[PDB]
């Protein structure tokens, strides 16, 4: 039974052999049959002769068109991060700014006490983070957990329309360097991601399980309470960190990982995640869906501010997927309910 797996709704690791690697969706539907969604947030280690890149010397030249200082403002826990966007660079410029003493990750020994320093200091010495850079690293004829073309569901999106949505269904590169943070979030539609490390210092996550998201959603609202009366999803922000100290103190189910250069992390639907990098480095993400994702993006609450554009048309998959609810769908009147245990139904095998 689904309830019976990973009941913990623990971050589970795996290391595909070559063999399971190669079929993505089916990889991702297996997981979800050990329970690895549960969590919210997967690693996966790839088979150690694979390789998306021959080498990472030939790009000092690739422009970061709009690098991000990441201005921290809050307490006790609780932070708003408000952007402020500095000229374009070169990875040359920006990795020589990311290890100068003014920036370089301290000196720690447990990973516990550099975290133990991001939470203390996130709000000093604001950082500036390469983020949300079209493009791609992979060499173009990598076939294997191609971030630029995986081959899912939600390919439906362009292949129908012809709509593309950067990030979304395009890949975006992220530069970070020490104390850049990614503010706690689900993805845009509740869809799944996916995010390689490609080179550099760990990127450190925190998880929250898929069936215990409406609790951080109530905890945020109660935190953040002009922001909840302004927007109905004001996390889609993502501008709002919250310390796993605070977490702790109000009850809310989490775990951390630190993600290492090599190593992919998978998220899931509905699946909050945040975390920060821990020095300089290079990851590239993307979403992606599944059949099971389909019924989360028909529910998926989505900003009523403005502020967040993204909006997929659900229509199509319903047509497709789930005929037999389309017309009461259309009606409001699909009343189906969401059970954040069950893995999507490619896993049966
Ligand atoms: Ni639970
Ligand atoms: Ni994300
Ligand atoms: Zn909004």
């Amino acid at each position: 039974e689904s309830e019976t797996l990973n009941p913990s709704a623990r971050i589970m690791t795996f290391y595909p052999t070559m063999e399971e690697f190669r079929n993505f969706s089916r990889y991702i539907a297996y997981i979800e049959s050990q329970g690895a969604h549960r969590a919210g947030l997967a690693k996966v280690v790839p088979p150690k002769e694979w390789k998306p890149r021959a080498s990472y010397d030939d790009i000092d030249d690739l422009v970061i068109p709009a690098p991000i200082q990441q201005l921290v403002t809050g307490q006790s826990g609780l932070f708003t991060q408000y952007n402020i966007q500095k000229k374009a660079m070169t990875v040359r410029e920006f990795r020589k700014i990311a290890n100068s003493d003014k920036y370089c990750t301290p000196r720690y020994s447990e990973f516990e006490e550099l975290e133990r320093k991001y939470w203390k200091n996130l709000t000093f010495n604001p950082p500036i983070y390469g983020a949300d850079v079209n493009g791609t690293l992979y060499e173009k004829h990598v076939d294997e957990w191609n971030i630029g073309r995986l081959r899912t569901i939600l390919d439906l999106v362009e292949k129908e329309s012809g709509i593309t949505i950067e990030g979304v269904n395009t890949p975006y590169l992220y530069f970070g360097m020490w104390k850049t943070s990614f503010a706690w979030h689900t993805e845009d539609m509740d869809l799944y991601s996916i995010n390689y490390l490609h080179f550099g210092e760990p990127k450190s996550w925190y998880s929250v399980p898929p069936e215990h998201g409406k609790r951080l959603e109530r905890l945020a609202k109660g935190f953040f309470p002009g922001s909840a009366q302004s927007c109905e999803a004001f996390l889609r922000h993502k501008m709002t960190l919250i310390s796993p100290l605070m977490l702790k103190k109000y009850g809310i189910p989490f775990d951390k990982v630190t993600q290492e250069a090599g190593e992919f992390m998978i998220t899931f639907p509905y699946g909050y995640h945040a975390g920060f990098n821990h020095g300089f480095n290079c990851a590239e993400s993307t979403n992606f869906a599944t059949r099971r994702w389909i019924e989360y993006g028909k529910q998926a609450v989505l900003c009523s501010c403005r502020k967040d554009m993204v909006k997929i048309s659900m229509d199509v998959f319903v047509r497709k997927f789930q005929p037999e609810r389309y017309k009461l769908w259309k009606a409001g009147k699909d009343n189906t309910v969401i059970d954040h245990t069950l893995p999507t139904p490619e896993a049966a095998e």
